[PDB]
C-alpha cells in the first residue's frame, strides 16, 4: 500500500443509471475501485443517488450529490472534492460543479452521455408509438421497482421515465445549454472544449475517457454490422461469464445504425468527449468501464481499475 493515488482532495465516486453505491446491499457498483484507490492512498467516498432520476430538479440526483458533497466536506475536513462519474454521473457532477463550484477541483467523467445516447432515443421512440402509454406505465414501473429493490437504501425516488428522457439526444442538448461548460466542444464537432474552466471564480480541471469497444464493419442492404473489440470473437471467457458482454454487443450495434458511430453498447464516443479527453481507444463496452461484472472483461479490454489508480496520480500531480 502507498500513496500513488494519494490526492489533495477527497475523490467522490459518482454512478449513472440504474446504479446505487451496492446493489441489494451486496455488490459494488465500483467493483473493486474503491479497495484499489484506498490501498494507494486516496480518500474516497460512493455517492449512492437514485438509479432513475433527472440530474436537475428539485426530485433530481444532482442536490442528491450536493448534499453528498456537502456531507463529505464536514467529515474529512476537506473544502472541495474531485468527482469521477460513471455514464449519468458525469452528467449529475457536471451539475454540482455548475451550482456549488467552490466545493469542486475536477470533474472527471467516464463513457458520459454529454450529447446524449441513441439508445434512449430508440427506447423513447418506441414508448412514444403506444398512443395509451401503457407500455410507458407497465415498463417504469418494472424499472422503478427494480430501483427500489436493488437501492442500498431502498431509496424510492425512482422515476424511469424521467431518466429516460435525460439521456435523450435531444435532452442532452438542452441539459448542455442549461448547464454549459468549456469542456464541450461545439454540437456536432465530435471535439472537446477547454481542459479547463473557471467558474464563479473556481478553477475545475476537466477529464474524460470512453469505451470503443463496438465498432462498425460493412453496410449491406442499409444496415450496418459491428465488431465487439473487446472480445476474441465468439468464445471470449466475457461471452459466457458477464451476460452485458453479448448485450451491449447488441445494444451497440443498434446505436450504429442510428448514426453513433463507435461506443460503448450505450453512449459514443462523440457524447463521451469533455474537457482533456485522455483516451477513446479503451476497447471497453459500458460496464467494463467500471470494472463490471465481477471484473470480467474482455481479453483485449484493458484493466479498467488501474486506469482510474493511473488518474488519481494524475490528479495528484495536478494538484488536486
Ligand atoms: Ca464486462
Amino acid at each position: 500500500a502507498d500513496d500513488y493515488a494519494t490526492t489533495r482532495y477527497p475523490i467522490v465516486l459518482v454512478h449513472g443509471l440504474t446504479g446505487t453505491d451496492k446493489y441489494a446491499g451486496v455488490l459494488e457498483y465500483w467493483y473493486g475501485i474503491q479497495e484499489d484507490l484506498q490501498q494507494h492512498g486516496a480518500t474516497v467516498y460512493v455517492a449512492n443517488l437514485s438509479g432513475f432520476q433527472s440530474d436537475d430538479g428539485p426530485n433530481g440526483r444532482g442536490e442528491q450529490l450536493l448534499a453528498y458533497v456537502k456531507t463529505v466536506l464536514a467529515a474529512t475536513g476537506a473544502t472541495k472534492v474531485n468527482l469521477v462519474g460513471h455514464s449519468q454521473g458525469g452528467l449529475t457532477s457536471r451539475y454540482v460543479a455548475a451550482v456549488a463550484p467552490d466545493l469542486v477541483a475536477s470533474v472527471t467523467t467516464i463513457g458520459t452521455p454529454h450529447r446524449g445516447s441513441e439508445f434512449a432515443d430508440f427506447v423513447q421512440g418506441v414508448l412514444a408509438y403506444d398512443p395509451t402509454g401503457l407500455s410507458s406505465s407497465v415498463i417504469a414501473a418494472f424499472v422503478n421497482v427494480f430501483g427500489i429493490l436493488t437501492s442500498s437504501s431502498h431509496n424510492t425516488n425512482q422515476d424511469a421515465l424521467a431518466s429516460l428522457k435525460t439521456l435523450t439526444t435531444a435532452q442532452a442538448a438542452t441539459y448542455n445549454q442549461n448547464y454549459p461548460s468549456a469542456g464541450l466542444g461545439a454540437p456536432g464537432s465530435c471535439q472537446t472544449g477547454a481542459p479547463t474552466e473557471t467558474v464563479g471564480g473556481n478553477t475545475h480541471l476537466l477529464y474524460s475517457w470512453a469505451g470503443t469497444a463496438i465498432q462498425p464493419t460493412l453496410s449491406v442492404f442499409g444496415v450496418t454490422g459491428a465488431t465487439d473489440t473487446s472480445t476474441i470473437p465468439l468464445v471470449d471467457p466475457a461471452n459466457a461469464l458477464d451476460p452485458s458482454t453479448l448485450a451491449l454487443f447488441g445494444t451497440g450495434t443498434v446505436m450504429i445504425n442510428r448514426g453513433s458511430g463507435q461506443n460503448d453498447g450505450l453512449v459514443s464516443k462523440c457524447s463521451a468527449l469533455y474537457g482533456q479527453v485522455l483516451s477513446t481507444s479503451y476497447k471497453w463496452n459500458h460496464i467494463d468501464e467500471i470494472n463490471q461484472l465481477l471484473g470480467v472483461r474482455g481479453a483485449f479490454a484493458e484493466d479498467p481499475v488501474a486506469v482510474i489508480r493511473t488518474h488519481a496520480n494524475r490528479l495528484k500531480l495536478a494538484g488536486v
